[PDB]
C-alpha cells in the first residue's frame, strides 16, 4: 500500500489496464457482442449463450467466417461511438495525469490514448513487433496486450488465441516479462476470475522463487474493490499485494485509488 | 464413431474417466466439501460459497492448517460410504467388462477399481513413479491422474497445484504423453468449463501439428450427453471427435454409449 | 502414590498413553506391518523380519515408494476394524470416564477420542501447529505426540523421523515441555524399551536441575505391569517414580490402576 | 494492518509491552538509577556513566555487593511510588480495557497489573514455574518476563543473566515459544535497537522456516513511533509488520495505536 | 560393478547402445563419410574437414543438395558390408544374449538387431510414432534413437536436427522421458567429449529434482573404458555412476562389463 | 554489410562483444586458468589439461572447493594487471568511439567499461536484476551476460552454469530476448566452434519463424576474421548475415571492421 | 604480563586479532562505507547514517540488492590501497616477528598475511571447509573468522549473519571451539561495546563450568588501550584477565603489548 507509493515516485510502477477501467464510460457489454454474432451468424440471441463460454464463440465465429474483420468492423463502431466522452470518468483521468511510465492493457479500444491525447501527453502505442522500433522514452508507452483494431492477426478475441497467448512465448509477453524485471506492476480492472492473471501470477512468482531473487524485485500490486478474505492470502501465496476499498460501488473505489496518484 | 470401434478392436484405446460417470453413485458433490471447509474454517457455508470456485476454497484449506490431511481423511469417509454400491450402476459394470488396457481418471476415489475387482478384471493402481515401475502388460492400468486418497502430497485438490499441472511436466504426465502416442484417448464423463481437458486437446494439437503426423496418431474423442453445434466445431480445431447422443436424460446416455464396447 | 492422587486432584496431571495400552482391543502389531511392508516391497517376510529393526524397514519404505501414504492407508483400514469394539476394553472405558486435562498419546490410532466420545466427552484433538489455535480450557486435549493417519507429513515411523523427534523442537513438543511445568505426568503403556522415554525423562530432569526448579515442579510418574528392583532407582535418579502392581497378567493391573484413577 | 484486527476477533494476538509503553507515567529512568548505583558504590556519576552500557552496571551491583535486593529494594521504593497515578495515563486505560488473552511483560513493574485490577478486569500474576499453576483460564495472564520486584533470583538485572535469557531455555522463555504457535505477538514500547528483540524474532522465524510450517501461524507485529523503511524491508524478513503512524510526538502514537482495540 | 546388477536382476535397466559400441567390427569412421560429402561436393577433403565440425560438414548435402537421401543410401551401403560378421564381434553377442527388455540407440545402422536376430531374439524395432503403436510386450525394443537409414525424414544427422533434438519434444523423446520414470539407464559407447549425453543427465537431474522423486526413480549408470576423477566427481552431482575398468583395450573392456550381464 | 550500416544510423543494432576481441590486449587465456586451477588442487597441469574440457575442470574446481571465490579473485588480479592498457589497442577504442547504445558482453572483464570510461563516454553496468532498475535511457547499457567479477553467484565458469543458461530463462537471457525485438545484433570476437553462440542464432530463428513476422525485426550479424562458405550457408538460414574481409591477419580485421561504425 | 607468557613458551597461545590492531593503517572505517551504500543506495549519508546501526545498514544492500557483490568489489578495492604500507606498521610487524601459531582475525582484510609474507613466515590462510584439508601443520594459520574478500556467501557484513555466527554452529566456530581446548586465546583490538566477545566468552566459561574442567584448560585474556575495573572483574566471572595500560595513544600501547611477545 505504502511501498506502492514508494515504489512509484521511484518511476518503478507498471500499469496493467484491465477492462474493469471502463463501466462508467458506456461501452458495450460482452453480452451485446455475442449477441451481435448470435445475429449475423444466423442463430438466435438467448440460444447462443447456453452454448459455450464468451470467446469460444468468437471462435467459432472465427472459424465458420475465416477472420476477425467483419467483427472488428462492428466493435470498432460500437466502442468508439461519439455519445462517450472521456472528460467526464474520473478513472481515465487520473489515468492520463499520473506518472505512469509504461500503461500495459488488455483493451481493445483506443480509450487510454484518447484520453493521453486528450491531457497533453504523448503515446508510442505499441501493438506489435515493429513499433517496439519506434519507441522513445520520453513519452509514455501504451501497450495493447491483447492486440489493437488495428490488426486481424493480433487480437486475441479468441479460446485458441487465449491459450496460445497464455503460454508467454509471443514477442508481446516477453517484452512484458523483461519489463517487469526489478518494477512492481499495478493492476487495475481486473475481477479475479479472468485466468491469465492468475497464470501472469503464477509465471511472475516461480521466476522469482525459481531465480532465488531476493527483495530487489519489488513484487506487484492489484486493486479489486470487493474485499475478499482468502484471495489476499491466495494472492500473496504469489508475492501480490491486496489493495482494496470500503465503498460500496466500485467506481469512486477506482477513482480515490487512482486519485492517490496524481499528486505530482 | 466407427473409428473408435475400429481402433478399440485393435486395442489401440486409452480411457480418461471423468467425473461425469458417478452421478448415479450419491457421491457427496463438489458443495458439501466446501460446506464442510468452511464449518472446519469458522465461516457459515452461504457466504463462504462466493468467494471464489472451489479450488480456491480447498486452497485456502491449505494456506491456513498447512496439510490437505484432514479432508482427504473426511473425502475418504464421505466417498466411500456403506450405501454406494457399485453393482447397482450400470456405467462402471460396462467399464469394467469392456476391454481398455490403459484407464486414466480424473477422480481420487476408488470406485474404477472396485468395479473391475467385483468383475474379476485384475488391475494395477497407479499413482506416482514408484508405482510405474510395478507396471504389467497382462493387467489394466488405473493411472490416478489427479492423485489420489492414498497421499497428501499428490493429490490436486487446489488451485496451485492444478495451474502447475496444467504445464504438463510431472511423472503422470510424460506417462500420459507417451501413452497418447500412436493411440486414440476417449475422455467419458467431462464437462466444458475452463477445464484441463481443453488445454490437454491443445497440447495434443500441437504435438500433431508441429511433428508433422499426418495419420500415424488417430484422432482422439470425447463424449457429451448433449450435443452441441458449437463445441463440436470447437474440438475439430483440436483434431477431437465430439459423439453425443440423443436422450435427454445424461445418465442413460453413458451405459448405451459404453455398450458398443462392452462385448469385445 | 498418594502424591500422584493429590496432584490428581488438583487438576495437575497429564496422561501419556502410549503404545502398550492396546493390547486387549486385537489392533494389528509391528509384525504383520513388517510382513505388509514384505509383501509390498516383493521381499520374503521371514527374510524381512530380519535386515533391520522395526521402524528402519518403515524407513526403507518412505526410501523406495517415496511417501507414507500407501502404508498409512493400509494401517488406517486395518487398525480401525469393525471388529474391534471400544465398549469392551475397560481401560479406555476408564481413561474416557476419568477426568485428565491433557491426554498426549504416542499413538497412530484414533481409539482413544472414540472411546472418549463413546462415554459423551469432547476432544479438541491436536496434531499439527494449527490445531493449537482452535485449543479450548473446557474441552479434553488428546495430543497425537507422533501424529495419526490424517497426515502423511507429522507419522513418525522413520528411523529419521525418530531421530528429528529426539531433539524436541518441533512445535508439538515444546507445547509438551510447556505443558510439563508446574504440573506432573503420567505415562501408561511403556515397556522401556523405547529410547525416546528414557531420553524425554533425562530431559525433563536436565530442565530440573539445571533451572534449579527444586521442588515447584511434581515428580512426574510412570505405570508398569513387572516391578523391577533396578530400574525403579534408575528412574528415581531422573526424578521419576515408578508404580507397579502384583497382578502377572498386565491387563487386570492396568485395568485397576485406571480404576484407582476414575473415582468420580 | 488489517490481518492484526482479524485475528483478534479469533484471539489469537498476545501483548509484548515493553520499557516505552511507560514513558507518560514519569517514572525514573535508567540515569537515576545509574547515578544511585554510582552514589552507593563509592564512584561519581560523570565517571561512572562513562565505564559502559546500563546493563553492566547492575551486573556490578551483583559483583561487588552479596544480592540485587538492596537494588530491588530501591526500585521497590521509588519506581511504585505515590505520584504515579495510572488513571491520567490514557496507554494503559487503552490496554486494560482490551481484550488481551495473554500479555507479556519485560519491565518489572505492576502498574500493568495496578492498571488491569484498577478498571475491573482480573489478572493473574507469573513469574516463575510456580505461577503456571495457576491459570484457571479465565482471567488475563500478565507474564513478566524478565522478573519482578518480588523474588530476586528470578530478576533480569545482569548482563550474565541477559545472555543467559537469550538462548530461550527458561521455562518462561519456553511458555512463549509454546503460547506463539499459532497466535501473533503484537510488541508495543520497543525502540528497535533491543538486542533481545532482534534475536526473539530471529528465533520465530527460525521456528518458522525449519518446520516448514505454513500461514497457519500468522505474522507478528511491531509498534513504532517513527517509520524507518530499512527495518521494515529486515523485519519483513522475519514476517513481521512495521505498523505504525507519524503523528510528530510518541505520546499519542501509541494511544492512537491502542485505540483500534478497545471496543472489539 | 553395482547395484547396477541388483537393478538388472529386477529387469529396471534400460540399456543406451551408443556409436563406441562398434569399433571391433570395421564400420566407417565419420571421416570417410566427410571424405565422400567433400568429394561428392566437389572440394577437396583435406580441405573440406578444416571447414567445421562433422555434423556442420553434414548439414552440407543437406543444404545445397535439398536431401539427405544419396548420403543416406551410401552409409546404407557402406555401413552394411559384407566385411563385417556379428559372429565374431562377441560384444554385440553380450548384448543379444542378455535380458534388457528396452534397447535405446543412436546408432543408425541394423547391427544391433542383426545380433539379436542371430542369436535367437526377437525385435520389435522403433524409428518413428506408428512403430510404438506395434509394441508386442514381451519382446525386445530396439528404438534408434537418432533415426535410421529406412528414414530420410527422422534421420538425425545435421547439426539443425541435432540441435532440434536437445529440446525433448519429439515422440521419440516423449518415449524416452517415460521409460525413464523408476528404471535406471545404463550407457555404453560414450566417450564425453560428445553432447546430448550430458543434456540427457541434466533433464533427468531436473526431473529427480524438481518433481523431489526421493529414489523413486534410480540412479543411471554409464560405462567408459578410461577412469576420469574430474568426469566421476561431475557425473555424481547428475546422479551418475561413472562404471570404469582397467584394462587398457576398451574392446576387451567392454566385453567383459557385458559378460558381467550376460549371466543367465 | 549494407544493410548493418543501414540499421546502426537508426540506432537499431545490439554489439554482442566477445572473448576473440581482446587478443591484442595480452590477457591470460584458458590455459593459465587451467594450470592454476591444476596447481590449486594438487595435479600437474598436462596430466590436467587432458582430463575434460576448460569449463569441466573449474566446475570441478566449484565441486572440489566450496566456492568460484578464490578462482574469482586470481582471475580479477590476474586478468586486470597494470601492464595492460587500454588507449594501446584498436578495437576497445573504436567500441567506445561508436554509437552503440546497447552492448552486449561475455566477457567477466571490466575493459570494455575501462575502454568506455577512458575515452569520455558514460555508461551503466548491468550484472543483476537489480542493476536493470538504473537504465535512466541516456547512458550506454553495458550488460554482463556471463556474469562479472563483482559477483560470486551469477559468474558463468562452469559446465552446469553453462547448460543451465543455454534454456534462456534467467533475466538477464528475457533482457536479451526483448531486447532483440526489431533489432540488429552483431556479434564480435566469436570464432563460431562454440555452443551457445549456436543457440541462440537457433533461439533467434525459432522466434522469427514461429510467430510468422517479417522483415519488422531485422536479420542480425556476426564478424569472423576468416570466412566460410559453410558457416555462412548455414548461418544463412538462421537469417544472419557472415561479413568477413581476408586481412590475413585476425587483429587487423576487426579493426578495419569496427573502423566504419566510428564517425557516426 | 600473566603466566600467558609461560603458556607462550610452551605454544599454547592462540591469536584473536580484531579491527583495533589496524588503527595506524589508515583504512576506510565503517563509516564510509555507511556512506558508499548511501551514495549507491541513493539515500543522503547523513540522513542514512540515522536509521541504524552499521550491521542492518549493510544488511540493506543485500536485501534492496539481491548480493553483497558490488559491495565486497568496492571494500576489496579501497582497503587494500596502494597508500597503505605494512613495512611502516609496527604492530603487524610486531604480531608477524612472534610465534603464534593459529591466528584468528575477524578482519576482512589480508594485511596480517601480507604482513607475514613480508617478514619470511608462511600462512595457510582458512576461510571455508575446504582450507582445513589444507593444513600443512607447520605453518601459521590465518583463519579468518567472519569471511574474506574471497568469497562473498561466507563473508559476514550482515545483520542475520552476525546472528547466524553467534550460534557457534559453523565449521569455523567448530574449528575455534576445538582449537581452544587446553589452549588460551589472546584477544587484541576489541572494545567490548561489540558482540560476539560476550557468547565467545560465556561459552567457554560455562564449557569449563558444565564439564568440570579444572587447570586443564587454562584462563584466556583480552588487551585494552584503556583501564577499567569494572570490565576486568565482569570478565573474571568468565575467567578472564584483561592486560591494560597506562599509555595515553591507544596504537602505543598495542605496540609495546606486542614487542613484548616479539622475544622468542
Amino acid at each position: 500500500m505504502e511501498q506502492l507509493l514508494a515504489d512509484y515516485k521511484k518511476g518503478n510502477v507498471i500499469l496493467f489496464v484491465g477492462a474493469g477501467v471502463s463501466m462508467n464510460l458506456g461501452l458495450p457489454s460482452w453480452s451485446q457482442l455475442v449477441d451481435h454474432i448470435a445475429t449475423e451468424l444466423g442463430y438466435d440471441p438467448d440460444i447462443y449463450r447456453t452454448f459455450g463460454s464468451a470467446l469460444e464463440l468468437a471462435e467459432y465465429y472465427k472459424l465458420k467466417k475465416g477472420k476477425i474483420g467483419p467483427l472488428r468492423s462492428w466493435m470498432d463502431r460500437m466502442w468508439h461511438s461519439s455519445d462517450i466522452d472521456i472528460n467526464k470518468s474520473k478513472v481515465h483521468e487520473y489515468i492520463a495525469k499520473a506518472n505512469f511510465p509504461i500503461i500495459y492493457t488488455t483493451n481493445y479500444d483506443r480509450w487510454i490514448e484518447t484520453a493521453l491525447s486528450n491531457y497533453g501527453k504523448e503515446y508510442i502505442k505499441i501493438s506489435s513487433v515493429s513499433d517496439i522500433a519506434k519507441i522513445d522514452n520520453n513519452k509514455t508507452q501504451i501497450i495493447k496486450f491483447h492486440g489493437d483494431f488495428d490488426d486481424d492477426s493480433s487480437i486475441v478475441l479468441d479460446e485458441t488465441s487465449y491459450f496460445q497467448r497464455l503460454e508467454f512465448e509471443t514477442p508481446l509477453d516477453i517484452k512484458f516479462r523483461s519489463d517487469v524485471l526489478g518494477k512492481s506492476v499495478l493492476f487495475i480492472g481486473y475481477s479475479l476470475s479472468d485466468i491469465n492473471i492468475r497464470l501472469l501470477f503464477y509465471k511472475l512468482s516461480k521466476l522469482w522463487k525459481e531465480q532465488k531473487l531476493e527483495e530487489a524485485q519489488p513484487k506487484s500490486y492489484i486493486f479489486l474493490p470487493r474485499p475478499n478474505p482468502i484471495q489476499e492470502e491466495i494472492l500473496e501465496q504469489w508475492r501480490i499485494g491486496m489493495i482494496s476499498s470500503e465503498n460500496d460501488n466500485p467506481g469512486e473505489s477506482l477513482e480515490e485509488f487512482l486519485k492517490n496518484f496524481v499528486l505530482v
